[PDB]
């Protein structure tokens, strides 16, 4: 089996990306933002405290004849951004592009935090991480990936993230037709739980590439690019005007600027990000500073590759015995 399912940025600037899905029978459709830095999948329910629904489009387990209340199992999640939701556990049908699981644990929310209430766009969170992360309790459940490998044509799924533009998630095959060159494969580690891999360095705009091993994780879940402290710091010296602003939060630089490109080591290969791409618009309405899309990963204990790296990228999460991760310029 396969399946195939476009993704879009929930606003203007790519600050993330949703995927529909369908749950039940008959199908409930909700808009779910596909996570490959998490291991649950839980949507915003008929249980959900009702001063924190604002907008999201609902599960209703009771109007799902094949909804089984998973008996005694809860579940709570905190990211490490500061969100954090909780609930209870039904299995049910799940489709993501035409390709079906039965039996997948679906966390009901019981509660989420001002930062999910406030997005209405987001009716939930697919977890794409290892299992080994999931938060059920007392029986860890395992993520609708790991549910679908043994009936996929290839145990792998594919993030095709659209810059300012819809995109793709593919599971159980690898569209040729997606992404130019040939894909550049690395290893990854699962011991934390995450796609967790080395890159081999990066360039400044038209600058020499730095040969440096930067040890991160590939999440679809983070919007920015977070590495280290001295290579954003070399990145945003070159972009005149640009700051670290304790106030706003990381660096800001002038919205006049025209900022330039970043590249990133996969093995021999190389991924280059767009300067617009780094480019997250005014801090405030109507401000001229704007945020940069890279950051410093100081203080998180880990360098993510999140939307701002992936979307430059055709992205292969390999789920085989030995998981590996494969990125494409496209
Ligand atoms: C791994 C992600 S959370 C996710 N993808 N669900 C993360 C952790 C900590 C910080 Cl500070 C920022 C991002
Ligand atoms: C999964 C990501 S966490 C992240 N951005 N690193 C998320 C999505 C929506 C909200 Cl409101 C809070 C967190
Ligand atoms: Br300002």
């Amino acid at each position: 089996s396969t399946g195939s399912a476009t993704t879009t940025p929930i606003d203007s600037l790519d600050d993330a990306y949703i995927t529909p899905v369908q749950i039940g029978t008959p199908a409930q459709t909700l808009n779910l933002d596909f996570d490959t830095g998490s291991s649950d999948l839980w949507v915003f329910s008929s249980e959900t405290t009702a001063s924190e629904v604002d907008g999201q489009t609902i599960y209703t387990p009771s109007k799902s004849t094949t909804a089984k209340l998973l008996s005694g199992a809860t579940w709570s999640i905190s990211y490490g951004d500061g969100s954090s939701s909780s609930g209870d556990v039904y299995t049910d049908t799940v489709s993501v592009g035409g390709l079906t699981v039965t039996g997948q644990a679906v966390e009901s929310a019981k509660k989420v935090s001002s930062s999910f209430t406030e997005d209405s766009t987001i009716d939930g969170l697919l977890g794409l991480a290892f299992s080994t992360l999931n938060t059920v309790s007392p029986t860890q459940q395992k993520t609708f990936f790991d549910n679908a490998k043994a009936s996929l044509d290839s145990p792998v799924f594919t993030a095709d993230l659209g810059y300012h533009a819809p995109g793709t998630y593919n599971f159980g095959f690898i569209d040729t037709t997606a992404y130019t060159g040939s894909i550049t494969y690395t290893a990854v580690s699962t011991k934390q739980g995450f796609w967790e891999w080395t890159s081999t360095g990066y360039a400044v705009g038209s600058g020499t590439f730095k040969s440096t091993s930067i040890d991160g994780i590939a999440d679809t879940g983070t919007t920015l690019l977070y590495l280290p402290a001295t290579v954003v710091s070399a990145y945003w010296a070159q972009v005149s005007g640009a700051k670290s602003s304790s106030s706003v939060g990381g660096y800001v630089f002038p919205c006049s600027a025209t900022l330039p490109s970043f590249t990133f080591g996969v093995g021999s290969a190389r991924i280059v990000i767009p300067g617009d791409y780094i480019d997250f618009g005014p801090i405030s309405t109507g401000s001229s500073s704007c945020f940069g899309g890279i950051q410093s990963s100081a203080g998180i204990g880990i360098n993510i590759f999140g939307d701002v790296a992936l979307k430059a990228a055709f992205v292969v999460f390999n789920g085989a015995t030995t998981p590996t991760l494969g990125f494409a310029s496209k």
